[PDB]
This record gives structure tokens, sequence and C-alpha cells, in this order.
DNA sequence: CCATCAGTGTACTAGGACCCGAAAATTGAGTTACAGAAGTAACTGGTATACTCTGGTTTCTCTTCA
């Protein structure tokens, strides 16, 4: 919606790089889930024609543009004269942009997101009227969803490197097939692998 | 009748070459130096496969002693 504050659209994005639990979970896989990535790195921002977004409205975030800022102030990078701001003081009524051209939206470090305005054109009076639901998806993907290797019946739920027991180097298992393959009775890990915690992409997003 | 179990009708991948254009880089001529290395362009021996009388040979009647 236009005159909508931004960060009311960076907290409508939906990513599953928001989902992703850190750490390890090999020794012990019932560990209390380590917070989800979008309470740890809160900073995200959005780059529209030379001017970085930056979302500074909570103390955990930190200025991810500095870095750009940073890297083009060294030796000249054809990129030139960048801008910053809050996010929070700008709408996107406030905003200088063009249609159909490529901006950034950047979240999670560096998970990167292309952003294209298509078009704007003035509220009608057949379509959503609301603004508690407003910055709503008109259309998303779909993805595949990957599934456990060793049988197909359930969504991966662990991703194991270096496992001495997967064919594959990065193997998807369920919670059962991950249980049943690398913990002997009571959660000593058989064998050497690292297993990670997996948000499946094609089904949070 | 609620279990189970192929097919199906698709956008969504997965390899798998392959192409289209742009931008950067080079090539090319022009000069003038510089030193040295390629790069042909030229005359001038040197030793073998035919080769041409020729020196010897060979019966074959004869020459010359004996
Ligand atoms: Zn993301
Ligand atoms: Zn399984």
């Amino acid at each position: 919606l236009g005159s909508q504050k931004l960060t009311q659209l960076r907290d409508s994005i939906r990513c599953v790089s928001d989902l992703q639990i850190g750490g390890e979970f090999s020794n012990t896989p019932d560990q209390a889930p380590e917070h989800i990535s979008k309470d740890l790195y809160k900073s995200a921002f959005f780059y529209f024609e030379g001017t970085f977004y930056n979302d500074k409205r909570y103390p955990e975030c930190r200025d991810l543009s500095r870095t750009i800022i940073e890297w083009s102030e060294s030796h000249d990078r054809g990129y030139g004269k960048f801008q910053t701001a809050r996010m929070e003081d700008f709408t996107f009524n406030d905003l200088c942009i063009k249609l159909g051209f490529p901006y950034l939206y950047c979240h999670q470090g560096d998970c990167e997101h292309v952003i294209v305005i298509t078009d704007i054109r003035l509220v009608h009076h057949d379509d959503c009227l609301d603004r508690t639901l407003y910055p709503l998806l008109i259309k998303k993907h779909w993805l595949w969803t990957r599934k456990c290797f060793v049988c197909k019946m359930y969504t991966a739920r662990w991703v194991t490197n270096n496992d001495s027991f997967a064919p594959e180097d990065p193997c998807f298992f369920c919670d059962v097939c991950f249980r049943m393959l690398h913990y002997d009775s009571e959660g000593n890990k058989l064998g050497e692998f690292l297993a990670y915690p997996y948000v499946d992409p094609g089904t949070f997003n």
C-alpha cells in the first residue's frame, strides 16, 4: 500500500532465511531449538535507487549497508554517491523509484531479494479495502519440498554433512530416519557427522 | 466404506548444449631511434651410377724351329 511505512513490507516478506535454526545438533538432537534467525539477526535494508533504507528499528539491528558503503568508498567500483536512511521514517509514498527496475532487499546477513515495483495504481473498489492485511501476497511460487532420503514419505527435518552413513554428502532426513540411523539407544551419536536442523524452503515459503 | 494404489495433467525443475550481443582488447600504419636475432637469398664443391673404349682372353688354325 502506498503511504504505508517501509518495515510494513520488510516484516511481511516471507523468506525461509528467517526461520533457520543455528548450531549443530549432532551430539544430541533434542536440544532446545536456538531462536530462529528471525530473532537473532534483526537487521535488513532496502536499496531503492542509491539510498539504503536501513532497518535500525531494533537494538539488535546493525547497519548492513555500512559494508557496502565502505566497499564503495574504496577504489571506484562503478557505483557512487550512496545514501542512507532509516526505513521507519519512510513510506512507499515518499519514495523516488523507477518502475520495472530491479532494486534490493537484503536481510539475514546476505539473503538478497530483488525487488521490482511492477506498477502503481490508485486503489479500486473491487480489491481488498483493509489495511490490517494489505501488504498481501498476490502470488507465490509453490517451491518443491525436499524429502527424507531414506524413505521418501516424509519431508526433511535434518541435513547431515560428513555422515558416515549417508551416500550423498548433504543428506536430508526426516525425524524418524534420522533417529534410527545415527543414535544407538540413548542419544550417543553413532559414527561421525554434523547434523543441522533443516527448514524446508518449499514448506515455510 | 475406508482403507490402497497407477494414472494423470500439469507448471517446475534438471541437465545440456548453444547462441547473441556487448565490451574490452588487439591489430594495424606512421614516424625514429636502438642491438641483435631470424630468415631467406644467393654461388660453389664433391662424390657416386652409368659408360666407353680397352686390355686381356680364347680357341683355332698355323709359325717357327727342332
Ligand atoms: Zn530472504
Ligand atoms: Zn525418512
